[PDB]
C-alpha cells in the first residue's frame, strides 16, 4: 500500500491571556498582536496564524513593525525590547530600562526605535542596538510613545497626567497638560499637526503642537487605554476599559460604537489603507471590524488544555473542547466561527449531530450541554453524579450518549430526558461511540475494558486485554472492527466477539484518543507522548505527526478522510493534510 505523507496545515489557536496591543504591517498584509501570554503572534489578512515570537519572560505590552515590515519590535514587562524577523528569530535584545517596557515605536526611516517604560524614561536606540538617548523626565511611568510622520518629534504619554513632545536630542519641546488622570496612549495625525491622547480620565484629547486643546472626546464610561487616527486623518478610534471601541470625527461627534469585546479594550489600530480596524482586549482576543461597525473576525483560541476535538459531517466545521470551560467552532481554514460559553468547569468531550447543526459537550460540571451553530445553549442534560468525560450522537441524530466518572453511560433525547442507563463498568467511563449499525454502542473505561451494548441497554460483550485504563474507543466504517486506546501505550483492534485482532505498539506513553478514517484504511491515535500516529489495518505504522508541544488528547478525521484534526494540552488544535 501507499501512504502519502501529511503535513501541518493550520493552527487553531491564539493568545491565552490578555492582548495588550496590535499593529499592522505597512502593506496591511500582516497583523502583529502582543499578549500577557508572553508572545507576539503574526497573522495574515484572513486571520490565519503565520508565526509566534517566543522569548520574552513576562507579558508583552507593545509591538511595532519597521517601515518595510520586515522587522518586528516588542516591548515587555521583562524590561527588554526585542527585535525579530518574520521567521520568528531574535535579532536583538535591548536592555537598559529599569522596569517594565510599555510601548515601542519605529521611526519613519526605521533606523531609530523608541521605547517607553515604567522607569519614567523613553529610550531611543539604533537598530544595532546601541542606546542613543534617554528622555527624562516625566514624573511617573511612561505608557505610550509615537513618532511624528517626519520622525523629528517624539510624543510620550505618562501616568504623570501629561503628554510630552521631544526632539531627537532628548530636548523637551512641549508638555500637553489637561488630562485629570493618567495618559495611557498617544498618536499623531497623518499630517503630524494633531496629537491625540487617551486617558484614565475617560476622554480622548486632541491637541496642536503648541499644547492647545482643540477637542475633547467624551462618551466612554471608563478609562481609555488606546487611540488611533484613520489613514485619512478624519476619524479617531478609541479603545476603552468600558469594553468598547468608539469612532469619532474631529468635532467630537460619535460616529460609531464597536461592541463585542467582553472585557477592557487595550489597543486599536487602522489597516494602512483604512479599510479595516483591529482591536486588542483583556478578553484575550483580537477583533477585526470594517468601516461600517460590523465584526469581520475574531482571532481567538483556547486559554487552557484542549481535551477533545470533532469534525462536522459537513466537512467544513471543527469543534474543540477545553479545560478553559468553552467549546470553540472553527472552519477548515483555521478561522474561528463561534465560542460556546456556559459550562462551569472543564469540557472533556465534544460531538456534532449527523446534520452538523447541533453540538454536544461533556463537562466536569457533571452536565452535557446541547448548542446550535450560532452559539445558543439549547439544553442542559442533568443526571450524572460526577464528571462527564465523553459524548456522542447516534447516527439518527436524536439520541445522545454520555460517559461519566460515575461509571455509567447515559442515553438521552434532545429534551434531556433519560432514555437509558448502561451499567456494568466498575470504574470511570472516558469514551463512548455509536456503531454505524444503528444498534450498538461502545464504551471505554478506567476499569481496563471496552464494553459493547445494544441501545436497549443489554451488555453484549466485554473486550479484555488492555493492562491499564482505556480512554478512547472508535468503530470502523463497516462497524465490524472496534479500536481502543489505553494508558498501557497501545491501541488494540477487536471484532464484535471480543477477539483481539491486532495490537498497535509504538507510542511511548498513554494513548488518549483513536479514530478510523472514513475509508477504514487508516487509523489515527493521539498520545501523551505528544504525537499522533497513523497506522494501517495490519498494525503497521505509516507516519508520526510531530509538532504539538505537549500531550495530544484527541484526534478526528474529516468526512472526506483527507484531513486530520488533533487536540493538545499545548492549547491548540492542529489540522494536518
Amino acid at each position: 500500500g501507499s501512504h502519502m505523507g501529511v503535513k501541518e496545515r493550520n493552527r487553531l489557536e491564539a493568545h491565552s491571556s490578555s492582548v495588550r496591543g496590535v499593529a499592522f504591517s505597512p502593506d496591511g498584509q500582516t497583523i502583529a498582536s502582543a499578549s500577557d501570554d508572553k508572545t507576539v503572534k503574526l497573522w495574515n489578512r484572513n486571520g490565519q496564524l503565520l508565526q509566534t515570537l517566543t522569548g520574552h519572560s513576562s507579558s508583552v505590552w507593545g509591538v511595532a513593525f519597521s517601515p518595510d515590515g520586515q522587522t518586528i519590535a516588542s516591548a515587555s514587562d521583562d524590561k527588554t525590547v526585542k527585535l525579530w524577523n518574520r521567521n520568528g528569530q531574535l535579532l536583538q535584545t535591548l536592555t537598559g530600562h529599569s522596569s517594565s517596557v510599555r510601548g515601542v515605536a519605529f521611526s519613519p526611516d526605521g533606523q531609530t526605535i523608541a521605547s517607553a517604560s515604567d522607569d519614567k524614561t523613553v529610550k531611543l536606540w539604533n537598530r544595532n542596538g546601541q542606546l542613543l538617548q534617554t528622555l527624562t523626565g516625566h514624573s511617573s511611568s511612561v505608557w505610550g510613545v509615537a513618532f511624528s510622520p517626519d520622525g523629528q518629534t517624539i510624543a510620550s504619554a505618562s501616568d504623570d497626567k501629561t503628554v510630552k513632545l521631544w526632539n531627537r536630542n532628548g530636548q523637551l519641546l512641549q508638555t500637553l497638560t489637561g488630562h485629570s488622570s493618567s495618559v495611557w496612549g498617544v498618536a499623531f495625525s497623518p499630517d503630524g499637526q494633531t496629537i491625540a491622547s487617551a486617558s484614565d480620565d475617560k476622554t480622548v484629547k486632541l491637541w496642536n503642537r503648541n499644547g492647545q486643546l482643540l477637542q475633547t472626546l467624551t462618551g466612554h464610561s471608563s478609562s481609555v487605554r488606546g487611540v488611533a487616527f484613520s489613514p485619512d486623518g478624519q476619524t479617531i478610534a478609541s479603545a476603552s476599559d468600558d469594553k468598547t471601541v468608539k469612532l469619532w470625527n474631529r468635532n467630537g461627534q460619535l460616529l460609531q460604537t464597536l461592541t463585542g469585546h467582553s472585557s477592557s479594550v487595550n489597543g486599536v489600530a487602522f489597516r494602512p489603507d483604512g479599510q479595516t480596524i483591529a482591536s486588542a482586549s483583556d478578553d484575550k482576543t483580537v477583533k477585526l471590524w470594517n468601516r461600517n461597525g460590523q465584526l469581520l473576525q475574531t482571532l481567538t483560541g483556547h486559554s487552557s488544555s484542549v481535551w477533545g476535538v470533532a469534525f462536522s459531517p459537513d466537512g467544513q466545521t471543527i469543534a474543540s473542547a477545553s479545560d478553559d470551560k468553552t467549546v470553540k467552532l472553527w472552519n477548515r481554514n483555521g478561522q474561528h466561527l463561534q465560542t460556546l460559553t456556559g459550562h462551569s468547569s472543564s469540557v472533556w468531550g465534544v460531538a456534532f449531530s449527523p446534520d452538523g447543526q447541533t453540538i454536544a459537550s461533556a463537562s466536569d460540571d457533571k452536565t452535557v450541554k446541547l448548542w446550535n451553530r450560532n452559539g445558543q445553549l439549547l439544553q442542559t442534560l442533568t443526571g450524572h453524579s460526577s464528571s462527564v468525560r465523553g459524548v456522542a450522537f447516534s447516527p439518527d441524530g436524536q439520541t445522545i450518549a454520555s460517559a461519566s466518572d460515575d461509571k455509567t453511560v447515559k442515553l438521552w433525547n434532545r429534551n434531556g430526558q433519560l432514555l437509558q442507563t448502561l451499567t456494568g463498568h466498575s470504574s470511570s467511563v472516558w469514551g463512548v461511540a455509536f456503531s454505524p449499525d444503528d444498534q450498538t454502542i461502545a464504551s471505554a473505561s478506567d476499569d481496563k475494558t471496552v464494553k459493547l451494548w445494544n441501545r436497549n441497554g443489554q451488555l453484549l460483550q466485554t473486550l479484555t486485554g488492555h493492562s491499564s485504563s482505556v480512554r478512547g474507543v472508535a468503530f470502523s466504517p463497516d462497524g465490524q472492527t472496534i479500536a481502543s486506546a489505553s494508558d498501557d501505550k497501545t491501541v488494540k483492534l477487536w471484532n464484535r466477539n471480543g477477539q483481539l485482532l491486532q495490537t498497535l505498539t509504538g507510542h511511548s506513553s498513554s494513548v488518549r484518543g483513536v479514530a478510523f478514517s472514513p475509508d477504514g484504511q487508516t487509523i489515527a491515535s493521539a498520545s501523551d507522548d505528544k504525537t499522533v500516529k497513523l497506522w494501517n489495518r495490519n498494525g503497521q505504522l505509516l507516519q508520526t505527526l510531530t509538532g504539538h508541544s505537549s500531550s495530544v488528547w484527541g484526534v478526528a478525521f474529516s468526512p472526506d478522510g483527507q484531513t486530520i484534526a488533533s487536540a493538545s494540552s499545548d492549547k491548540t488544535v492542529k489540522l494536518w493534510n
